[PDB]
């Protein structure tokens, strides 16, 4: 054995750290509506992990690596166990949730909660702490990738490096998986499960203000992450302050490692915010919110990423290559997911056309703004809300806005048929069996694009693997080019951009880009602003899917400079 008790105690190690990520990242809208805590403050609850990581994930990269780091991992993980159960705790302490607990629009002729969640808030609220929880959570889980790797890659044997990161990297995939099984297991389980007798709860999860047994989620990540944390106790160092400023600058002055850390930040915040708006992106433009984007594509997706991951580190040991050589597989790597990317400008499909926003209410002109688009002879004596969105389709496949602004003045209501009749806008043409009708819901696509699906799907899974088959050549790429005693900082402040800058902004500024494409914003009591119904099909994709092509191609040409000044110096 030998080193290889420290890569399984590593490899327990992530799989608690994700598995907290994500049972952290799964738990908001419980908790939220647990809290009487504005969304705005739930943001900075969820900011608090990288508020925490952030400050840290330096000073302890550097200063650790002198310190027998398997007992700081285990301080590390032990820390975010203890940050995972003080998160689960403030259930224990406040009372019973008793505070547990239509509008057809058919045409015809405050602060209350921040303020009394302020009032509850009147002191330190129960929310503090959570955020607390999770804040020492960052402090936690910041000493196991550049404490951790650092010394696998120090401590291994020539080529052997490189098979053990892409087996962390791939059993680290179990995490996801017991989160979200132990998620939809305890999302079922009511806040007080236990503690009240569950057959008088009125509230389901298919009705509004349930909650779930939040407390236990976190309390296994918390237990799990202990019992992560108790053998890393046992390993021995090695299996066999005007320095800080001094080191740093000679880490930062070195050409390559600051190229190489502005590629990757580059490309990781790309690959970080077209992930994180490929829901609203498969949503919005081919029509198929969970048809193929649900579960399924979970479980038929963590496979192919922990082999792409796994195959990427045997192929950089197997295949023996040199720094040179790991920095053309990785721009191989990047060459076929920008050929992937260009290829998806050529799945697109139609616009929405929906009745008020690009056309006008009749579907005879389209408009060119949908701000102030006049009424039609349609509903000009029905008084309808236009601010109002209730996506309805009839028979001429035509979405509109509301029923009341279908032009119909009926629907089944009570009865499970949401057929609504009699409506003027439907009816374009004569002698065309006019049976005016609609159904709620936004038009259903033609086949012609639910196929396209299928191809941005299975390009998708295939661009993932191809990206996967990289992400174990960050870390080696990143340990060769430095000095042999700065690894661990290297590692660390390399984390650090790509978390800051990467994971913090990237989501920011592509979802401004994206609401620039915005055609209705649900207009809000307190403030005209609010969430968007709409985005221009065409629109919204030409902005994505362009701005991740050009991160793309900025990173791409930086490999190429970064191999070139390498293979010259070496
Ligand atoms: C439909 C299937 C499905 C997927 C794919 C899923 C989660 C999921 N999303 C991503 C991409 C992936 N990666 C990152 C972030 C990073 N990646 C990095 O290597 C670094 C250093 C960062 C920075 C923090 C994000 C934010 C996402 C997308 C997350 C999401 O929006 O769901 C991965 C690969 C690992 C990763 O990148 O963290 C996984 C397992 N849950 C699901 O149900
Ligand atoms: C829907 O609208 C039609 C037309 O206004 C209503 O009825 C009639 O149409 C048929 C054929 O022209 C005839 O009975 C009369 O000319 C119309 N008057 C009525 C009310 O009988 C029909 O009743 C409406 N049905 C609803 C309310 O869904
Ligand atoms: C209208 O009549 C046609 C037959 O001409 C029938 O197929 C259709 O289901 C009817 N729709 C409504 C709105 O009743």
């Amino acid at each position: 054995n030998g080193l290889k008790m420290f890569l399984a105690a590593l490899s327990l190690s992530f799989i608690a750290k994700t598995l907290g990520a994500i049972i952290m990242k799964s738990s908001i809208i419980h908790i939220e509506r647990r809290f009487e805590i504005s969304s705005s403050l739930v943001g900075f609850i969820d900011g608090s992990f990288e508020i925490g990581n952030l400050l840290v994930i330096v000073f302890v990269s550097y200063f650790g690596s002198k310190l027998h780091r398997p007992k700081l991992i285990g301080i590390g993980c032990f820390i975010m166990g203890i940050g995972g159960v003080l998160t689960a705790l403030p259930h224990f302490f406040m009372g019973y949730y008793r505070y547990s607990k239509s509008t057809l629009s058919t045409c015809l002729i405050s602060p209350e909660i921040v303020g009394k969640g302020c009032l509850k808030e009147s002191g330190s609220y129960m929310w503090i702490y959570v955020f607390m929880g999770n804040m020492l959570r960052g402090i936690g889980e910041t000493p196991i990738v550049p404490l951790g790797l650092s010394y696998i890659d120090d401590f291994a044997k020539e080529g052997h490096s490189s098979l053990y990161l892409g087996i962390l990297n791939a059993i680290a995939m179990i995490g996801p998986i017991i989160g979200f099984t132990l998620g939809s297991l305890f999302s079922k389980m009511y806040v007080d499960i236990g503690y009240v007798d569950l057959s008088t709860i009125r509230i389901t999860p298919t009705d509004s203000r349930w909650v779930g047994a939040w407390w236990l989620n976190f309390l296994v990540s918390g237990l799990f992450s202990i019992i992560s944390s108790i053998p890393f106790f046992f390993l021995p160092q090695t299996p066999n302050v005007t320095g800080f400023f001094q080191s740093f600058k000679s880490i930062l002055t070195n050409p390559l490692y600051v190229m190489f850390v502005l590629l990757t930040l580059l490309q990781v915040s790309s690959y970080i915010g077209a992930f994180t708006y490929v829901f609203k992106y498969v949503e919005q433009q081919y029509g198929q919110p969970s048809s193929k984007a649900n579960i399924l594509l979970g479980v038929i997706t963590i496979p192919i990423f922990a082999s792409g991951m796994f195959l990427g580190g045997y192929i950089i040991k197997k295949f023996k290559l040199n720094t040179v050589g790991i920095a053309k597989f990785s721009c191989f790597t990047a060459v076929m997911s920008l050929s992937f990317y260009l290829l998806y400008f050529f799945i697109l499909c139609e616009n929405k056309s929906v009745a008020g926003l690009t056309m006008t209410y009749d579907g005879n002109n389209p408009v060119t703004s949908h701000r102030d688009v006049p009424l039609s002879y349609c509903n000009s004596d029905c008084n309808c809300d236009e601010s109002q969105w209730e996506p309805v389709c009839g028979n001429n496949g035509i979405t509109y806005i509301s029923p009341c602004l279908a032009g119909c003045k009926s629907s089944s209501g009570n009865k499970k048929p949401i057929v609504f009749y009699n409506c003027s806008c439907l009816e374009v043409t004569g002698l065309q069996n006019r049976n005016y009708s609609a159904h709620l819901g936004e038009c259903p696509r033609d086949d012609a694009c639910t196929r396209k699906f299928y191809f941005f799907v299975a390009i998708q899974v295939l661009n993932l693997f191809f990206s996967a088959l990289g992400g174990t050549s960050h870390v080696m790429l990143i340990v060769k080019i430095v000095q042999p005693e700065l690894k661990s900082l290297a590692l660390g402040f390399h984390s650090m951009v790509i978390r800051a800058l990467g994971g913090i902004l990237a989501p920011i500024y592509f979802g401004a880009l994206i609401d620039t494409t915005c055609i209705k914003w649900s207009t809000n009591n307190c403030g005209t602003r609010g969430s968007c119904r709409t985005y221009n099909s065409t629109s919204f994709s030409r902005v994505y899917l362009g701005l991740s092509s050009m991160l793309r191609v900025s990173s791409l040409v930086l490999y190429i400079i970064l191999i070139y000044a390498m293979k010259k110096k070496y």
